[PDB]
């Protein structure tokens, strides 16, 4: 009941990447049970950013994942209190983007607050040279650990000229609701696409869409 068929989102983000300070705000809507969502994002301080906006894409929403097969949904269960996430994204060319997030709910609106710290992005690498072209589809594996959920994913960033730069995501999701009141899932997987829909003014405005579906392994087992 707290999480309905159609929901809105509002976000505030601040941080630094290679010592460059910035702030973003965003507004969006989606369908939490269908796993679809759109964010319209503005860089409101420190624009235009000296790095590829793509490295911020995963920091803009776990309530909008279609949890199929009765998978207990840690995120939707966490309301009204909400949940937090803390992530480290490690790029294979050295860049490290750490992000911490709070998810709350007010007036049927999801409210996100994000803090970003990015360090060691190579100055001649595609992030700092802005030679990136968005993300391939990815799979996250989630599993219970110490009363929260851990997630892990490798993602591939498309590059001008056709190659890819890969990064690995390690995430800790923690509920603000007490353990008493939560049914934990076992190991499961979330497949997703994160797509750039529009950009304006050298990525000071960005529209991004995600579709995400959770599943167990659907393959036959001999055990």
């Amino acid at each position: 009941e707290l999480i309905t068929e159609n929901m809105h989102m509002k976000l505030y983000m601040e941080g630094t990447v290679n010592n460059h300070h910035f702030k973003c705000t965003s507004e969006g809507e989606g369908k939490p049970y269908e796993g679809t969502q759109t964010m319209r994002i503005k860089v409101v301080e420190g624009g235009p950013l000296p790095f590829a906006f793509d490295i911020l894409a995963t920091s803009f929403s776990k309530t909008f994942i279609n949890h199929t097969q009765g998978i207990p949904d840690f995120f939707k269960q966490s309301f009204p209190e909400g949940f937090t996430w803390e992530r480290v994204t490690t790029y294979e060319d050295g860049g490290v983007l750490t992000a911490t997030q709070d998810t709350s709910l007010q007036d049927g609106c999801l409210i996100y607050n994000v803090k970003i710290r990015g360090v060691n992005f190579p100055s001649n690498g595609p992030v700092m040279q802005k030679k990136t072209l968005g993300w391939e589809a990815s799979t996250e594996m989630l599993y219970p650990a110490d009363g929260g959920l851990e997630g892990r994913s490798d993602m591939a960033l498309k590059l001008v000229g056709g190659g890819h730069l890969i990064c690995n995501l390690k995430t800790t999701y923690r509920s603000k609701k007490p353990a008493k009141n939560l049914k934990m899932p076992g190991v499961y997987y979330v497949d997703r696409r994160l797509e750039r829909i529009k950009e304006a003014d050298k990525e000071t405005y960005v529209e991004q869409h995600e579709v995400a579906v959770a599943r167990y392994c659907d393959l036959p087992s001999k055990l």
